């Protein structure tokens, strides 16, 4: 179980994330508001965040999304969305370690990294700018199923470039790197990263093949279009293959749904 005010925070970073499936909101011109046209992101679009900045998709990148400031919250939120093209990820991805120079042993997932490498420049000088025109705010990155991973390596990498306290909301993420990046990952703290019942995604790659999720895991336990209560999140503090989601089993394309359902219906907008 959680708390209530910890199920209101996971319940509402989330909406980020679906944004972020929007093409309206990530080709939005500097000022618009974020807004979720099929309804999901309600509480967002309550706290009247405005795009600073964003980044589209195209034939060069599957990689989308915004720099986006909540004077509500005080947060200046940086959200990703990969790939729309999941199910076949799951069926037939390859994967491949490479080096991303973030701590001493540390191998990232080679795909997601270099998503993260190739945007990275620009949101780097971008946060630079955003951050000093609101500074008391924090920074929030977050994403949902690919996306997720490719957030999860940007806060890992920002935390070592002036952003030590970003904290990172991870629904539905795939392993991102082997152990020592996972632990490196964990011991920043600021980490929230989701799994829901049987979810296939965050099961690859498998921990056989060197992956290990960061630290802790919020198990979402409800089912598809359910309403997540304070009793419906287990915290699974190490991950080993017999504990929460990776310990439903192997990952089975038939369980696909789990995927979609992170308190709401997250890639509505796709």
């Amino acid at each position: 179980d959680v708390s209530t005010s910890e199920l209101n925070q996971f319940d509402f970073w989330v909406q980020y994330a679906a944004a972020a499936y929007y093409a309206d909101d990530y080709t939005a011109q500097v000022g618009a508001k974020i807004s979720c046209s099929k309804g999901n992101c309600p509480q967002v679009e309550e706290a009247g965040a405005t795009v600073f900045y964003d980044f589209s998709n195209a034939t060069i990148t599957d990689t989308s999304g915004f720099i986006a400031v909540d004077h509500a919250n005080e947060a200046v939120v940086l959200s990703f969305r990969g790939s729309y093209s999941v199910r076949n990820w799951v069926s037939d991805a390859i994967f491949v370690y490479t080096n991303p120079d973030l701590c001493d042993g540390c191998l990232a997932d080679l795909g997601f990294w270099g998503s993260w490498v190739l945007v990275r420049d620009d949101i780097i000088k971008e946060l630079k700018e955003a951050v000093s025109q609101n500074p008391g705010y924090e920074l929030a990155v977050v994403g949902h199923s690919l996306g997720a991973a490719v957030a999860t390596l940007a806060v890992a990498d920002l935390r070592g470039k002036g952003y030590p306290s970003a904290k990172l909301y991870a629904y539905a993420s795939p392993r991102v790197a082997n152990v020592p990046l996972a632990k490196h990952i964990t011991a920043q703290g600021n980490n929230y990263r989701f799994t829901h019942t049987d979810d296939p995604v965050p099961k690859l790659p498998l921990l056989a093949m060197g992956y290990v999720h960061i630290s802790p895991e919020y198990w979402i336990t409800s089912p598809n279009n359910v309403t997540v209560g304070a009793s419906d999140i287990k915290v699974i503090d190490g991950d080993i293959s017999f504990a929460g989601n990776t310990g439903t089993g192997l990952p089975s394309l038939e369980d696909f749904e789990a995927h979609k359902w992170y308190f709401m219906k997250t890639d509505a907008g796709k």
